[PDB]
DNA sequence: CACGCA
RNA sequence: UGCGUG
């Protein structure tokens, strides 16, 4: 769904941005009221762009 | 369903041992005619078991 | 692409 | 438990 992944990708760079550290999944799937499996879905395809990067296992910073 | 696991666990222990060697999941997954998720959940209990080894990435031997 | 994950 | 896997 573009709309919901759309929103998805919004809302994770903004709290990457508001962060400036890296920021866990678990934080992202409660600030994103989305599913895991969702919210991973959408980190991976942005780490593939380079606008998001992978500092440690399941820990996401601005690319 | 543990009929349906039972009968998974015995047709992979009969491929492993007539095998001899290592077996790759892609061939368990047609011997036993089962979707390769449910498989896995036996085969890695049955590694808990120690009854079969991870010899390689999806990769099963008879044996601890 | 290994993945079994409840 | 990292899991995204189509
Ligand atoms: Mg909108
Ligand atoms: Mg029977
Ligand atoms: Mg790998
Ligand atoms: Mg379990
Ligand atoms: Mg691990
Ligand atoms: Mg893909």
């Amino acid at each position: 769904d573009p709309g919901r992944e759309g929103h998805l990708e919004q809302r994770i760079l903004q709290v990457l941005t508001e962060a400036g550290s890296p920021v866990k999944l678990a934080q992202l799937v409660k600030e994103c009221q989305a599913p895991k499996r969702e919210l991973n879905q959408v980190l991976y395809r942005m780490k593939k762009e380079l606008k998001v990067s992978l500092t440690s296992p399941a820990t996401w910073c601005l690319g």
